[PDB]
């Protein structure tokens, strides 16, 4: 018994057959069921039995140290193993886990264990980190809730009519008429109503309407608000993810007024710019211990044909992206035999290389068997569809260009881990593609009358496919939208399932792919006074506050400016001096430095351009001719250097400086990458977005036009999509909407509905085209745009130690070394006398540990007690919770009272003491405040905000806990970079700011532009652009400012500017503003974060820190 068993373990064969085993299974599970799976599952269950049963014959079950069940993954097979019989001898919710099993295939790739050993330590690592996340979000929902309670529901509701229609008034009948969903403002084809507010800058009601509060619900069938606790945990933490936030932002801010943005601010700036950084700290320390302890444990033949090729090469790859569709006939000849050319040209090269040189040393040579198997597919193309694999050509360019060279030799050194974890992470798609599919498919098919207009979602769970698909674009990113469809047509189960894709997706899986990366891929008289006044403190000082002043003056020319006729000369005053400023300035700058010093800078050369520019507008106005705007808007550009010289500011910009060339080669090598992909795009959909629709823009039946003749003959349009691969331009603009999960859906959509050109398109006829997109997806969104964080990370680091007056040679550990010695130098000892037998036994009831730890729970239920507030409750609810609230707040004070009477002067010595000590002083204030305004009512959001003191109460939860307290104070030592780089985006924002008030102020409203969200003053221009910062919503935006489609012509004579943008110059505008902001300055928030996080965690594991010299000093 026991020695057949203990043999049969220890054979290959037996391991391979198991994993065989669950290959063929999980096979299976992706299929659609049928009897014969009923008796293959019997099958496969028998095999796994027969698993456990010689593994527990070989070692015995749990009683001694090598038994069965002391493995981890024994545990896994043996549970899902209880479970099959379990769910075939007696709930479906319990069969979907037998897919767990195939996570043991993960054994199969080389070099697992590196990748495996490191997810286990960021797990593990994610602890304080938890906790963390949850106070915060639970501060932050408690906010949110306290500002925004109610407002969501807001609604335009007509007036009772005064005809008497509906009957005289009585508060019944007025009641009755306003609850009617009838009488609730909705343009037609919307689903959801339209918010509003009386505030100032709020969304308005049309005529005839009035906003009220209480009516209807919520928006996204009743999930999305801040009316109670756990809808305000929800809502912060998509806000924290920014999982369509910009939706949750729009509504807030058109329900409450503009001036609600500030809490956005500091949700996004804590929650997104710092926390989440956090959490790709621990991972990249997690795999860096991980790899170091795997690395420590251990003619023809001339240069002058290969430039010829070269550029035959380069005329090729032009020749292909110049295909389009609907070419004339001449264009298409020409391509045409300049492919016949091209592969002549390659035909011969491939005899004359192999004729020259031996064909064995010719087939030694692996660029040329790429050569040759370039040949054979383009004569085999041309002899007989082998197009797609003329790309092929493309990348021999990587031999001639020594960047694109180096890339790809970087990849081909370490292509195991790759490896490893794109089927770590595919293999985890799977399993959630199961699960979700078993836990929710029938539910789609069964509810489907609840979805809006009875209709199945585009992204569902009813086969493997959609499961598959809706899983990855989770982690993608995008999660919330499916779980309210899965919530809609299920229950609370749904909750849980997409936070955990989420997280483990994207939190960690794709954090360790940058990881991977970042691992890798890192007279005389009159010069002297000029001189001496050029110099001058307080010259300088002049002319910085002269700059700001008038680039503030700039803000103010909204679409409001040509009713304010005082503000029309004040402006044409101040450009008149600025021109005088601006040339005396040259000229004294220029007897300063002289001529050649100042032409060779640039920072004089930005100075000098300005004031050419003034002065050509000076001309063109004493000509008489309107001075341009560009022109003299480019004086905000004075701005950059004073900002550099402010304190702390020159690391940043010196990071900035040093990664710009690494920035543009990896843009070039992008380019590179999606023009392949652009022109395989091009080749597969290029025509095939038309369809045929209505005066309402939706799309008929097939069954009704099946193709553009039919289309047009019931007299029907026959329209393109604004988005589409007709040429590699409009490919390059799909793609970048594509990589940047901003309107990716419509592309999408379009794609897997496309037929051959001139037919109606069919929902999901070709569904599988989506594999063209997670390609490029897997290639251009996860690897190519990840790897400028990587590079800013990697220059900080080196930026810091400069400016810290470090030495560049000097190792990690002498680093650990000095900074433990620098501590050393500069700590010291501090003793309290205990007091006078009442101060005394005071004094010694007060310093123990249960006198803390009671406080700690007072604090936790005082923090329960604000989780009770909810909308809608009654009057006397909330007087009893302003009463508890009171109780509270007295006995924080006794506390204070009792403080002070025990320590007397030597409390302030304590930081912590002086801030309970401030807290409890404005929270008695407050009360006498909130007793006052209450019983004068001077305005309910007055109230709302100066409730905003209460929080300070609670923020005392976080004293003593150290494992917070590490992060709490590596968050601190980086507060003054982290400031000096949002100070940069802010500046960066405000001249993007002033030049789309000039492009875009008179645009007609279309897309994301409307009455509320517009370029038309400074305001709105800075509320649009901060949700841009982050990419969101930008295909919107596109669409509105890009329209050269149905629109007035500007009428100089008449002085109508008129209403439409311009394609050409808002590519430019949205394009640059999401390379220097989304893809370069918000990333340098991750540099300064993971750099002061590692010193941290370094000083607690390898070196010292100041919490050991604090227990050192403790005894002493
Ligand atoms: C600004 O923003 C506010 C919040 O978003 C919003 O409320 C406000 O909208 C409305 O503005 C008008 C002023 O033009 C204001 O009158 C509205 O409030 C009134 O509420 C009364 C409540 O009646 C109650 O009925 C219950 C029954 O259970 C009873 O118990 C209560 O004691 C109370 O009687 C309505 O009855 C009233 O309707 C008017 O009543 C007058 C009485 O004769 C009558 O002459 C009028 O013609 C009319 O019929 C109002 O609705 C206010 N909305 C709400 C919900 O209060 C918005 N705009 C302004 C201008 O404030
Ligand atoms: C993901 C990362 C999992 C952790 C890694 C791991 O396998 O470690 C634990 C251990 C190996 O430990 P070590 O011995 O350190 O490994 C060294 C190799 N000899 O493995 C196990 O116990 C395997 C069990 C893990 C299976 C993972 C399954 C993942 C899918 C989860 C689905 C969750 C569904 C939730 C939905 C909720 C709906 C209400
Ligand atoms: C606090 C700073 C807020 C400063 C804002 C200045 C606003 C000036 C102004 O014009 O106010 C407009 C307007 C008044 O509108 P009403 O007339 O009531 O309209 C009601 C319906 N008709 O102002 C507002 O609504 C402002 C509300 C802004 C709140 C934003 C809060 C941001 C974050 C708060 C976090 C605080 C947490 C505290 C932590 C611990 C403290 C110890
Ligand atoms: C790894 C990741 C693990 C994920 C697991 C954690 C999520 C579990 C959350 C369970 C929530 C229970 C749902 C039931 C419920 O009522 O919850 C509170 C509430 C609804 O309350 P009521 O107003 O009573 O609803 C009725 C009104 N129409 O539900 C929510 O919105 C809670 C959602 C919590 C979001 C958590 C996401 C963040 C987690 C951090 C990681
Ligand atoms: C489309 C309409 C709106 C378009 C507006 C675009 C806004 C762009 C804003 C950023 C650039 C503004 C112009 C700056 C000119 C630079 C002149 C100059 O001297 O540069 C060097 C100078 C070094 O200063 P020193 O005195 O040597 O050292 C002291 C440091 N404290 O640089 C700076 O300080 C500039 C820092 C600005 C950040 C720019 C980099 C970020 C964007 C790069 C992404 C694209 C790369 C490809
Ligand atoms: C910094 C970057 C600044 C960007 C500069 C852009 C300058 C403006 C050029 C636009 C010119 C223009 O108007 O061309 C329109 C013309 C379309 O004509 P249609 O009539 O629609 O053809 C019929 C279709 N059925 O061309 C285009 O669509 C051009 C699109 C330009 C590509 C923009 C995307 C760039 C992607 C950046 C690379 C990202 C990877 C790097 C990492
Ligand atoms: C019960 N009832 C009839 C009255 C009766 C007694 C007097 C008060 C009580 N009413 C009540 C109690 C608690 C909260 S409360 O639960 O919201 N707690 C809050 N704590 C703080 C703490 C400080 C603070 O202002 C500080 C700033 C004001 C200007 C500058 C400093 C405001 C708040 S409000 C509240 F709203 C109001
Ligand atoms: C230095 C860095 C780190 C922080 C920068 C400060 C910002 C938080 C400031 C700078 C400009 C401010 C904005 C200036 C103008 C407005 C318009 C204001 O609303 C109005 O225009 C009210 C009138 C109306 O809506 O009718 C709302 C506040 C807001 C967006 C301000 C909100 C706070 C902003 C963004
Ligand atoms: C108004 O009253 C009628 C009956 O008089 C009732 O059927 C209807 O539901 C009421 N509408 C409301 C309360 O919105
Ligand atoms: C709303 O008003 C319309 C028009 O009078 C009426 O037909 C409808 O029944 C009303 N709905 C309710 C719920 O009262
Ligand atoms: C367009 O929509 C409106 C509102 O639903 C409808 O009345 C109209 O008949 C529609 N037009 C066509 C051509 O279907």
């Amino acid at each position: 018994i026991r020695r057949v068993a203990i043999s049969t373990m220890v054979q290959p064969i037996f391991s391979y057959f198991i994993m065989i085993t669950i290959l063929i299974h999980c096979i299976f599970m992706i299929m659609p069921a049928t009897q014969t799976t009923y008796i293959l599952e019997l099958v496969f269950l028998s095999i796994y039995t027969i698993e456990v049963v010689v593994k527990v014959l070989a070692r015995g079950f749990i009683l001694h140290p090598f038994a069965y069940l002391r493995d981890p993954w024994n545990w896994l097979d043996f549970l899902v193993t209880l479970i099959g019989y379990i769910t075939l001898v007696v709930l479906y919710a319990l069969r979907a886990f037998r897919v767990l099993r195939s996570w043991r295939t993960v054994t199969i790739v080389p070099g697992w264990r590196t990748i495996v050993d490191a997810l286990s330590l960021s797990i593990t690592s994610l602890k304080d980190l938890v906790l963390l996340l949850l106070f915060s979000l639970s501060v932050f929902a408690l906010i949110g809730l306290q500002l925004f309670m109610g407002n969501l529901k807001h609604k335009c509701v007509k007036h009772f009519p005064a005809d008497g229609s509906w009957g005289n008034f009585t508060d019944e009948r007025w009641f009755n008429y306003t609850s009617n969903s009838s009488h609730w403002y909705i343009p037609d084809d919307w689903i959801e109503y339209p918010l509003c507010g009386n505030s100032s800058g709020a969304g308005m009601c049309p005529p005839g309407y009035t906003c009220l509060q209480g009516y209807g619900g919520n928006p996204n069938y009743g999930y999305t608000s801040f009316d109670t606790f756990g809808w305000a945990f929800l809502s912060v933490f998509r806000l924290v993810t920014l999982d369509y936030w910009e939706d949750l932002y729009q509504l807030a801010l058109r329900s409450a007024g503009p001036w609600h943005i500030l809490f956005f601010i500091i949700v996004v700036f804590y929650g997104t710019f710092c926390f989440l950084n956090f959490i790709l700290a621990v991972v990249v320390m997690s795999y860096t211990h991980m790899v170091k302890r795997a690395d420590e444990e251990k003619v023809v033949l001339s240069p002058f044909f290969e430039l010829f090729i070269a550029v035959i090469i380069v005329l090729n790859i032009t020749f292909m992206a110049l295909d389009h569709h609907d070419m004339n006939i001449e264009f298409e000849r020409i391509l045409r035999t300049g492919n016949y050319i091209f592969t002549s040209i390659y035909i011969v090269e491939a005899v004359l290389k192999i004729i020259a040189l031996s064909p064995k040393f010719y087939f030694k040579d692996s660029w040329n068997v790429f050569d040759f198997i370039i040949v054979v597919f383009a004569i085999l193309e041309l002899g007989l569809v082998f197009r797609s694999f003329r790309l092929l050509r493309v990348f021999r360019l990587a031999k001639f260009w020594p960047t694109l060279n180096n890339f790809m030799s970087v990849m081909t050194k370490s292509y195991g881990a790759f490896v490893n974890v794109m089927y770590v992470m595919f293999l985890l798609l799977f399993i959630f593609a199961i699960i979700g599919m078993q836990l929710f498919g029938m539910n789609y098919i069964d509810n489907m009358e609840r979805f809006p207009d009875g209709d199945l979602p585009r992204w569902n769970f009813t086969d493997f496919l959609h499961s598959f698909m809706i899983v990855f674009r989770a982690l993608c990113g995008e999660w919330i939208e499916s779980m309210w469809d899965c919530m809609l047509v299920g229950d609370w189960s749904c909750i849980p399932f997409f936070v955990a894709v989420f997280f483990v997706g994207n939190l960690v899986i794709l954090n360790l792919l940058i990881a991977l990366l970042l691992n890798n891929y890192g007279w005389s008289n009159i010069r002297r006074v000029c001189f001496l006044l050029a110099k001058n403190k307080y010259f300088q000082k002049f002319v910085t506050a002269v700059l700001v002043i008038t680039s503030v003056l700039l803000a103010l020319e909204d679409i409001y400016l040509p009713q304010r006729p005082v503000l029309v000369n004040i402006t044409l005053y101040v450009d008149y001096v600025l021109t005088a400023f601006f040339v005396i300035e040259m000229i004294i700058m220029l007897f300063a430095v002289g001529f050649k010093k100042y032409f060779t800078s640039k920072w004089y050369w930005l100075d000098f351009i300005v004031v050419v520019a003034y002065l050509l507008n000076f001309v063109l106005m004493c000509a008489g001719i309107e001075a341009l705007q560009t022109l003299r808007l480019l004086r905000v550009f004075r701005l950059f250097r004073p900002l550099s010289k402010v304190n702390g500011m020159q690391v940043v910009t010196s990071t900035l400086v040093e990664a710009v060339p690494h920035i543009f080669n990896v843009i070039l090598v992008g380019i590179f990458f999606w023009l392949v992909f652009a022109i395989m795009g091009v080749q597969l959909f290029a025509g095939k977005f038309y369809k045929c629709v209505d005066e309402n823009s939706t799309v008929l039946s097939h069954e009704i036009t099946m193709d553009r003749n039919d289309c047009l003959h019931e007299n029907y349009t026959w329209e393109n999509s604004p988005m589409n691969f007709d040429h590699v331009g409009n490919a390059y603009l799909s793609l970048l909407q594509v990589a940047t999960f901003k309107g990716w859906l419509q592309i999408m959509n379009d794609a897997i509905d496309s037929r051959e050109v001139h037919k109606q398109p069919i929902r999901e006829t070709n569904i599988y085209m989506y594999l063209y997109f997670i390609f490029f997806i897997v290639f251009g969104s996860f690897f190519i745009l990840k790897l400028f964080v990587c590079i800013l990370i990697d220059i900080f680091r080196q930026q810091r130690r400069k400016a810290e007056g470090l030495s560049a040679t000097d190792s990690r550990t002498q680093l650990i070394y000095r900074r433990a010695v620098m501590r050393t130098m500069s700590a010291k000892p501090v003793k309290r006398i205990p007091k006078n037998k009442i101060q005394g036994c005071i004094f010694d009831l007060v310093t123990n540990q249960a006198f803390d730890i009671s406080i700690m729970v007072l604090i936790c239920l005082n923090m329960v007690t604000m989780m009770v507030e909810k909308e809608g409750q009654s009057q006397h609810m909330t007087e009893v919770l302003y009463w508890i609230n009171v109780v509270f707040i007295i006995l924080f004070t006794g506390e204070c009272v009792l403080k002070l009477i025990s320590l007397r002067h030597y409390y302030f010595t304590v930081g912590w003491n002086i801030f309970d000590f401030v807290v409890v002083i404005i929270s008695i204030v407050g009360m006498f405040l909130a007793d006052l305004i209450e019983t004068y009512f001077v305005s309910p959001t007055l109230f709302r905000v100066i409730r905003l003191a209460r929080i300070g109460r609670i923020l005392r939860l976080v004293k003593g806990a150290k494992g917070i307290r590490l992060l709490l104070l590596a968050l601190r030592k980086a507060l003054r970079t982290l400031f000096n780089v949002s100070f940069l985006l802010f500046v960066i924002m405000f001249v993007y700011a002033v030049f789309g008030m000039e492009f875009f102020m008179h645009i007609r409203d279309a897309g994301a532009i409307d009455d509320v969200y517009n370029f038309k003053t400074f305001g709105q221009s800075i509320i649009l652009l901060f949700q841009l910062a982050t990419s969101a919503g930008w295909d919107g935006v596109y669409f509105a400012i890009a329209n050269e489609e149905d629109c007035r012509a500007p009428d100089h004579e008449l002085g109508y500017p008129g209403n439409c943008g311009s394609r050409a110059l808002g590519i430019a505008y949205l394009v640059s503003y999401l390379i220097i902001t989304c893809l370069v300055v918000i990333n340098m928030y991750a540099a300064v974060i993971l750099d002061y996080v590692l010193e941290v965690y370094e000083d607690s594991k390898e070196g010292l820190t100041d919490d050991d010299y604090d227990m050192f000093f403790e005894v002493w």
